[PDB]
């Protein structure tokens, strides 16, 4: 045995949404919402013979509040350019300026013919294929774990106009990962007191992460995520700064991106054998720590839709006003 695996407290079980009861909220600023009514009725009388279906995309930002409740705050409308690789005929869509720390969500709005009861958002034609897109960053990517990384939403919008108000049905869903963590509390290993180490038990609300190696002498050794000996160095888990408990979201993140990466080859500790997290929470003054194990499907995923109706004056009253919408998932 590597380490002792006796359980010393409650297990835990891991879920993006798992504190924020599965409930996804979004808001958005019913300004943005406008500017993209505008844009897409403009797009819709410059040619006739094209039906109305408008391609934008919205820019939001990512928060997480007192209870670990997870919001999408989307208040940037941006119609995108199109750029030509000549791979293909076809030009591409894509958005204007990606900002890191952007969440990016396609918004496709069309003006209803008759009336349409049943709602299909992000389509499997469209949004499968952007998840499939996201689930191959996911499983590439060397960059420091990020929630935005972990989920792909989309809006499909249909619009309006007479000559006293717009009105809009907005149906919003989202793809994400389904895979739960099981965590138990388990006896503190020796770490070797390299600097990391000793900065990583010293004092932002930053979070960070890494993966954990083993020495000859059997003892922890903690590295940075962008270390190049990760190709082929044996790891058995990961640390984690910066959250108030085992609940926070990025730590189910950065769980899965362990879980997933292909550029960490020599990863002798896994979710079959369980792996170490050395968890430095903001409330001790010392890290707990876990092992991690996961058994279901791997390439199983939640998803969701909400739809709700607003309807807006033609003149943009000079108030905050937004719409929230939450998840509720088959």
């Amino acid at each position: 045995k590597l380490w002792d695996s006796k359980a010393q407290g409650e297990q835990e079980e891991l879920h993006l949404l798992k504190g924020s009861d599965c409930n996804l909220t979004i808001d958005i600023t019913e300004k943005c919402l406008r500017l993209a009514q505008r844009s897409a009725y403009q797009l819709h009388t410059e040619t006739s013979a094209t039906k109305r279906i408008q391609k934008f995309f919205l820019l939001g930002s990512l928060n997480i509040n007192k209870d670990d409740r997870v919001i999408i705050n989307i208040d940037r409308f941006d119609p995108g350019r199109i750029i030509d690789r000549k791979e293909g005929n076809k030009s591409l869509h894509v958005p204007t300026a990606v900002i890191p720390g952007d969440v990016i969500i396609p918004l496709s709005m069309q003006l209803a013919c008759l009336g349409s009861e049943g709602v299909s958002p992000f389509s499997i034609s469209e949004y499968y294929d952007a998840f499939q897109t996201l689930t191959k960053n996911l499983k590439l990517s060397c960059d420091s774990v990020d929630i935005k990384d972990m989920l792909s939403l989309k809006i499909h919008a249909t619009y309006y106009v007479d000559s006293d108000e717009i009105s809009i049905n907005v149906t919003s869903g989202v793809v994400v990962p389904s895979a739960l963590i099981t965590a138990v509390p388990i006896l503190p290993v020796s770490i070797v007191p390299t600097a990391l180490a000793r900065s990583l038990s010293g004092p932002q609300d930053t979070q960070k992460s890494g993966y954990v190696a083993i020495n000859n002498s059997h003892n922890l050794l903690l590295v940075l995520d962008s270390d190049p000996k990760l190709s082929s160095i044996p790891l058995v888990g990961i640390w984690v700064d910066g959250v108030i408990s085992i609940h926070h979201p990025y730590v189910w993140s950065a769980c899965m991106r362990y879980l997933y990466s292909q550029r960490l080859t020599n990863k002798i500790r896994d979710g079959s054998t369980g792996f170490i997290l050395v968890l430095y929470t903001q409330t001790r003054p010392k890290p707990e720590f876990w092992e991690c194990s996961f058994s279901g499907k791997s390439d199983k995923f939640l998803y969701c839709q909400a739809s709700d109706d607003i309807f807006m004056e033609k003149v943009a009253k000079t108030r905050n006003e937004y719409m929230r919408l939450q998840l509720v998932p088959n």
